[PDB]
């Protein structure tokens, strides 16, 4: 059957600097992953694959290694942390202790000033999920928050579980949707 | 009336890099806080203030700027992240994915591989709290997880609330234990 492969962009510069969001490029080992992903996809022996990315440099650069064309979806853009974009957690805690604490009580519906919530991201992904449900083999090179929302849908996860879903870097999740439910397979690309 | 001044060390190098634990020294503006603290303390005109720090460079260095003598307590050292020491949250999610997920399940009792938990921390702080109770004016320059436990005791917090207490950097928490409970005053030192 067809499979949807979800994975985050290769490790970014900001990832490396403990900062969130932004629009940075891939780190040295971040590019190593892109290539390792290319080989993984190759080893799968797929005849036709649709590769989707976001408008972020980090997803695009990852796709560049695949050597194949890819489509850029804005809805696959990472969650907007608002004023807290490009900050570390400590930096957020110090200058926005009120907001940070408010997020922990309802991480699904909380929005940082000028930012999106997890709930917002979900609604924004509806068209992507819809298209995904009517396609064959698709690879979605996205982001942690985005990946969590898609992953929550295919695995019937509650909004409460969603924001805490396991979504590490350099790890490909092979989803195989069936009659009901979806098979999952985690493949870590050590680089 | 006696007051307990709880605060963290000045921003450390690892704090600046978003990595946990370790034993790094204060950053540039970390020192500015130490100085800003020295000013705030003098301005408080405290009578025979006792100063406690941990055995970590970051707490000691902050106390140095005070001029007045301080006392080091091993029992005030930050929570041991175990094998996850000095890693960033991403590194933790990628290399110890299951462990990271198991954390949020029960953050009070969860320990990283070969690491401490909030409960272990509470335990080694018992003596610290006893001494803190049989004193008058004390200034404790410690760490985040440590500060949460002391703060948890004085504000009569539950073990579930504890791990999520607001303990930002560069912020003095003046606790004035009274009859009805404990009065709180937060003084952020912007540097
Ligand atoms: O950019 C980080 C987003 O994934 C928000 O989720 P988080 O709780 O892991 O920080
Ligand atoms: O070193 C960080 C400790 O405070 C652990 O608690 P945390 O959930 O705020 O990271």
């Amino acid at each position: 059957m067809r499979s949807i492969y979800l994975c985050r962009h290769g490790e970014s510069e900001l990832n490396l600097r403990g900062r969130i969001g932004g629009d940075s490029g891939l780190s040295a080992r971040g590019k190593q992953y892109a290539y390792a992903l290319a080989n993984f996809i190759r080893s799968q022996g797929i005849s036709s694959l649709k590769v989707w990315t976001s408008h972020m440099k980090r997803t695009i650069q990852t796709a560049e290694a695949l050597g194949v064309p890819y489509e850029q979806w804005k809805a696959l853009n990472e969650i907007d942390a608002g004023v807290c974009e490009e900050m570390t957690y400590e930096e957020i805690q110090e200058h926005y202790p009120e907001e940070f604490a408010l997020r922990d009580q309802d991480k699904y519906r909380y929005r940082y000033p000028k930012g999106e919530s997890y709930e917002d991201l979900v609604q924004r992904l509806e068209p992507v999920i819809m298209e995904l449900e009517r396609q064959e083999n698709v690879l979605v090179i996205c982001h942690q928050a985005v990946m969590r929302c898609l992953l929550a849908y295919f695995l019937d996860k509650s909004s409460d579980e969603l924001p805490y879903l396991k979504c590490p870097l350099h790890t490909v999740l092979k989803l195989t949707p069936v009659a009901y439910g979806c098979r999952v397979e985690s493949i870590y690309l050590n680089v």
